[PDB]
């Protein structure tokens, strides 16, 4: 996606709470930023739109921007805030709305939980098999929802990855996983791959290698 | 909802089908409308503005509108046009960008295909750590339900066992994970765990055995 949400921002009732909406030049540095919010499947609202408080909507909320960076601040998390938000702008090199990848806001009814990451190399039975997978588990984290990025040695992948939708455990907490198909070639080459989750202000990042 | 959609729409691979949002003269009647495809609850995209076709998406998508209702109409269904579809525009009365429900297109007869399962042993990081964690990796799979059941040598397994719902990933297929959680002397006092995932009343099983 163009424009980079944050995946979770949760807090108690009367926290101060920011998301940010990140892009470039060609779109939130140049045109106005709108913030639309959904509850669990019903009808998108639009609660910011150019800095400017939309009728109805109460005042906590406030947007702003410096650069290629949008913001909405809420002050005084309340329940009924609950809900996914996304932010959107035109995007004059593509000529074409743009829309970011959506934010869930959760007011905490349980302890916040920073994930388990697990990195799994490819068994020597897949690649005995002529194939290559690698598996990065992310288990018991509060709220439901995070960012996985992959490396090749040091280097990002930008292709190839899978990522599972957060679903809940019997612990309440939650559960995902990210995947990458590779081939025996690529795996002894490279010294090492890595998986980073990013859950709220905790960053877990994992590295394997080969044996 | 300003802006009012049918809830649900069907139809097999190669129909033709129609969304309509209906709305005011402030709104639809006097501003261009927009079309949004959200799918896996990912980033959205837009697919249709002011009934002109943006870049990289099909010709089987087209735009109509007369009066205060808009159409979209998806000519060919593809397993991949499978997604929420919501329209938006601007408001004159109020003044605001306002949103509909949202239409949830399913598209029917999409091929069948049994899951490709990869069991992984708890890798070397962890039993270091006097940790032991068994995945079961479930993907390619279509439709999106499956029974995972696990096995110490020939006897099931309960306790310490979670499975994600299954999720579509980008080759519009499901992927899920089921975990198991041991201690380093379960996992090397048996000769062998095993995983039993059973798609579609087939059932395909892996097995692993330590180092
Ligand atoms: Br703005």
């Amino acid at each position: 996606s163009a424009l980079t949400q944050e995946a979770s921002v949760s807090g108690t009732v009367g926290q101060k709470v920011t998301l940010s909406c990140t892009g470039n030049t060609n779109n939130i540095g140049s045109y106005p930023v709108g913030w639309y919010q959904q509850i669990s499947h019903g009808p998108p609202k639009t609660v910011m739109f150019g800095n400017s408080l939309p009728s109805g909507i109460p005042d906590r909320f406030s947007g702003s921007k410096s650069g290629t960076t949008a913001s909405l601040t809420i002050s005084g998390l309340q329940p009924e805030d609950e809900a996914d938000y996304y932010c959107s702008t035109w995007d004059s090199s593509l000529s074409v709305q743009v829309i970011g990848g959506g934010t869930k806001v959760t007011v905490l009814g349980q302890p916040k939980a920073a994930p388990s990451v697990t990195l799994f190399p490819p068994s020597s039975e897949e690649l005995q098999a002529n194939k290559a997978t690698l598996v990065c588990l992310i288990s018991d984290f509060y709220p439901g929802a995070v960012t996985v990025a992959w490396k090749a040695d040091s280097s990002p992948v930008k292709a190839g990855v899978e990522t599972t939708t957060p679903s809940k455990q019997s612990n309440n907490k939650y559960a995902a996983s990210s995947y990458l198909s590779l081939t025996p070639e690529q795996w002894k080459s490279h010294r090492s791959y890595s998986c980073q989750v990013t859950h709220e202000g905790s960053t877990v990042e994992k590295t394997v290698a080969p044996t």
